[PDB]
């Protein structure tokens, strides 16, 4: 009948999202500001875009848990491991965890909760790891300066490789 694209990648453009639990780190609207400017890094350069789901089956399922949470990727405790997501897909595909045993801020100290998931969120679209220490997809955490976040043109041309 019909293929499979050559990447993982999704092939609707509207998307919904769901903040399954809450950081005790952050008030509610802190983490909710927090996830909405991170989808905006990735609908500002592509067709996609994102709607939040309340409560029910989201296609990217957001959660905040420790250790042992629910699949092959156990958390670590506080330092080491921050985050992780899943590649484009049903059931848990698209999904991004957050190790709550990290210290989540809106600001410079802790870890940036807004540039995390900014960079899962990558994962969660289809982007694997980059290369180039300057991109928002190097696994390796480091807080901005300027304050209007521009998203780097390594992650720009990355998924702009997948949706336009
Ligand atoms: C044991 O070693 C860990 C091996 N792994 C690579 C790192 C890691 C990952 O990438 N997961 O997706 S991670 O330390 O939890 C991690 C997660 C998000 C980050 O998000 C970023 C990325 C770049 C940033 O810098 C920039 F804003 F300047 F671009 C800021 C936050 C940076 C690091 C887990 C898996
Ligand atoms: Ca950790
Ligand atoms: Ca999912
Ligand atoms: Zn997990
Ligand atoms: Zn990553």
């Amino acid at each position: 009948y019909n293929v499979f694209p050559r990447t993982l990648k999704w092939s609707k453009m509207n998307l919904t999202y769901r903040i399954v639990n809450y950081t005790p780190d952050m008030t509610h609207s802190e983490v909710e500001k927090a996830f909405k400017k991170a989808f905006k890094v990735w609908s500002d350069v592509t067709p996609l875009n994102f709607t939040r789901l309340h409560d029910g089956i989201a296609d990217i399922m957001i959660s905040f848990g420790i250790k042992e949470h629910g699949d092959f990727y156990p958390f670590d405790g506080p330092s080491g491991l921050l985050a992780h997501a899943f590649p484009p897909g049903p059931n848990y595909g698209g999904d991004a965890h957050f190790d709550d045993d990290e210290t989540w801020t809106s600001s410079s100290k802790g870890y940036n909760l807004f540039l995390v998931a900014a960079h899962e969120f990558g994962h969660s679209l289809g982007l694997d790891h980059s290369k180039d220490p300057g991109a928002l997809m190097f696994p390796i955490y480091t807080y901005t300066g300027k304050s209007h976040f521009m998203l780097p043109d390594d992650d720009v041309q990355g998924i702009q490789s997948l949706y336009g």
